[PDB]
């Protein structure tokens, strides 16, 4: 699996402008092997073309978490889906927070073509 498809799986959803329930992740996370060997804390999903996500990769360009410049933010808000753990959930049973938002994205990029690996934050 390329980390480019990895985060098509664990970040993006075109299928959908937005989560209309609280329990969008609970079904997400499940489905997409996200609470698999574990329950994943926290995880945010994307509500826009694919092409739309990749385009960021020549935006906005911002320092990373993590201390590298290979980050870029989006001009446009975006739709996103927050997934949080509850704490009254435990392992296999895996419960999650839904929360809807209009965010700018934050994601890192690598390759040739250059796509998005990893999401850093959303502001
Ligand atoms: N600037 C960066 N910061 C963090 N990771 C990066 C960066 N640039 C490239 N990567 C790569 O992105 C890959 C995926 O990172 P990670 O698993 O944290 O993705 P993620 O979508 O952020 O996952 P999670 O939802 O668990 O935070 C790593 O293999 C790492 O090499």
């Amino acid at each position: 699996e390329t980390a480019a498809a990895k985060f098509e799986r664990q970040h993006m959803d075109s299928s959908t402008s937005a989560a209309s329930s609280s329990n969008y992740c609970n079904q997400m996370m499940k489905s997409r092997n996200l609470t698999k060997d574990r329950c994943k804390p926290v995880n945010t999903f994307v509500h826009e073309s694919l092409a739309d996500v990749q385009a960021v990769c020549s935006q906005k360009n911002v320092a990373c978490k993590n201390g590298q410049t290979n980050c870029y933010q989006s001009y446009s808000t975006m739709s996103i889906t927050d997934c949080r753990e509850t704490g009254s959930s435990k392992y296999p049973n895996c419960a999650y927070k839904t929360t809807q938002a209009n965010k700018h994205i934050i994601v890192a990029c690598e390759g040739n073509p250059y796509v998005p690996v990893h999401f850093d934050a959303s502001v």
